[PDB]
């Protein structure tokens, strides 16, 4: 039976990796030719024995950047900003700073000139500290030349997209983006009524961890969602034409590549590969050196449509959680893997590759 074959494929991909990485709980959701399939493993909380289900809420860390990119896509569709706008055109506090010379595209795609992975520890979640951090920041190298994966970079992109729409980022996401995408189990700030669904995270020590407040955390890494809601967002990405037209345009804006580093083409949020490609190459594109070191970009002469024979993906983590999303536009195939351990990207990609190769 096809259902027995699917469950055997997903079990064989997931179970050894959960054992090898001591993952307490893991949710898979698959979209295959317009039908969803769910597989749930292990414990949302080791302490209280709550099992993972497709409704369990996980922190998805940097997968949040695809939601940030979608809000920016909506600002672009509404003609409220353009990617070649200078960042200081959207925040007067930045006028006179080096953000006079940095584009929204540079911020979105991590090419502003060396904004670091994280805000420094000296910058708390405080509007004045964030403002002052950007006012004083000076590039290490020319804007537009080198990719250095960065929360302050795409965080400021999201913040400025929200300013272009005249409302706070968190409010726009809750009141406009999540409803437009049909997401009722997706949160920046989990309601008290929903906490029973919120999995516990387990740190590299095996200590308990849900994410603490940080500067521009909503824009960079703040989403909590279920495997079922995150697959609804994958299905929106696979079929933008099913949404009302402004939101279809917003999703299309996240499917445009601006430059290549190795095998990876960088979009807004999404990172793309040719498909098929080897597992080792997909792991290398999602490697620690790709995330932590600067890489010279190969700029495309015009944006490339991220569609057809391609895999679009994003990794995301917090101290206690590890998420991965991948989809293949030309095959109507999508995958979500949510776990309550920050386990290596390479292992997330190994599960995903086994499943996507077996769906074929
Ligand atoms: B994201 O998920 O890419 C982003 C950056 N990041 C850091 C790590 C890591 O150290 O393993 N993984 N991803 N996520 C965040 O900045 C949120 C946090 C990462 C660890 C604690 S908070």
């Amino acid at each position: 039976a096809p259902a027995d074959r699917l469950k055997a494929l997903v079990d064989a991909a997931v179970q050894p990796v959960m054992k090898a990485n001591d993952i307490p709980g893991l949710a898979v959701a698959i979209s295959l030719k317009g039908e969803p399939h769910y597989f749930s493993y292990g414990l949302a909380s080791k302490e209280d024995g709550r099992r993972v289900t497709p409704e369990t809420l996980f922190e998805i860390g940097s997968v949040s950047k695809t939601f940030t990119a979608t809000l920016a896509g909506y600002a672009l569709a509404q003609d409220k900003m353009r990617l070649d706008d200078r960042a200081s055109q959207h925040w007067p506090a930045l006028q006179g700073s080096r953000f006079d010379g940095i584009s929204l595209l540079d911020l979105a795609t991590y090419t502003a000139g060396g904004l670091p992975l994280q805000f420094p520890d000296s910058v708390q979640k405080d509007q004045a500290q964030i403002r002052d951090y950007y006012r004083q920041w000076q590039p290490t190298y020319a804007p537009g030349s080198q990719r250095l994966y960065s929360n302050p970079s795409i965080g400021l992109f999201g913040y400025l997209a929200a300013r272009s729409l005249g409302q706070p980022f968190e409010r726009l996401m809750e009141q406009q983006v999540f409803p437009a995408l049909g997401l009722e189990q997706t949160h920046l700030d989990v309601p008290e009524a929903a906490l029973a669904q919120y999995a516990q995270g387990y740190g590299k020590d095996d200590r308990p961890l849900r994410v603490g407040p940080g500067p521009l955390d909503a824009e960079g890494h703040g989403v909590k969602t279920s495997a079922a809601d995150l697959l609804r967002f994958v299905d929106a990405n696979l079929h933008p034409e099913r949404l009302d037209r402004p939101w279809a345009q917003a999703l299309d804006a996240t499917h445009r590549g601006y430059y290549k580093v190795g095998d990876m083409t960088q979009g807004l949020g999404w990172e793309a590969y040719d498909w098929p490609i080897s597992l080792k190459r997909l792991q290398a594109g999602n490697s620690t050196p790709m995330a932590l070191q600067p890489h010279r970009i190969a700029r495309l002469p015009a944006p490339q449509a991220l569609e057809g024979q391609r895999l679009l993906n994003k990794t995301g983590s917090t101290n206690g959680f590890g998420a991965y999303v991948a989809f293949v536009p030309g095959r109507d195939l999508g995958l979500v893997i949510l776990a309550n351990r920050n386990y290596p990207n390479a292992e997330r990609v190994k599960i995903a590759y086994a499943i996507l190769s077996g769906l074929e």
